[PDB]
């Protein structure tokens, strides 16, 4: 049951597990996957599980990307559970970064904005879509007000830097590029 401290020590004041708490899981987690790794289809199934009024494919896929398709250990499983379901989004830049930069090459670019905007607007039921602010209920809008608010151009490249600080400071760039679900939907 080693990754436990490792789970903690990445998730930190993040966790909402201990480390007995997280052997447990661990063990039953070992029962339906004797090999400790999932792959990205079984990733996929878990939200498509308890994602029933949306369509996940497109966002578990992103997130399970965002640990580097192949398979995911349980610390991984677990720390990206937590970033799309539990604590708050202020403690998730850094991994949010990494889920933005699809390709992996360093940089945002603004098609890789609508990806993943995309992606996470999938997520939400088509029933509360409505609710959504004209000016902010489309993918493209969205993902245009994002690259508004970093001032950039159609080739310019976001980095790690600016996105932290802009996500944190514009609050507007927050609520715009927030990818918890539940949070979506509540600030709707
Ligand atoms: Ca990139």
């Amino acid at each position: 049951g080693a990754l436990s401290k490792e789970i903690l020590e990445e998730l930190q004041l993040n966790t909402k597990f201990t480390e007995e708490e997280l052997s447990s899981w661990y063990q039953s987690f070992l029962k339906e996957c004797p090999s400790g790794r999932i792959t990205r289809q079984e990733f996929q199934t878990i939200y498509s599980k308890f994602f029933p009024e949306a369509d996940p494919k497109a966002y578990a896929q992103h997130v399970f990307r965002s640990f580097d398709d192949g398979t995911l250990d349980f610390k991984q499983y677990v720390i990206a559970l937590h970033m799309t379901s539990a604590g708050k989004t202020n403690q998730k830049l850094e991994w949010a970064f990494s889920l933005y930069d699809v390709d992996g090459n360093g940089t945002i670019s603004k098609n890789e904005v609508l990806e993943i905007v995309t992606a996470i607007f999938k997520m939400i039921s088509p029933e509360d879509t409505k609710h959504l602010p004209e000016d902010e209920n489309t993918p493209e809008k969205r993902a245009e007000k994002i690259w508004g608010f970093f001032g950039k151009k159609d080739d310019d490249k976001l980095t790690e830097k600016e996105f932290i600080e802009g996500t944190l400071a514009n609050k507007e760039i927050l609520r715009l590029i927030q990818f918890e679900p539940q949070k979506v939907k509540e600030k709707l």
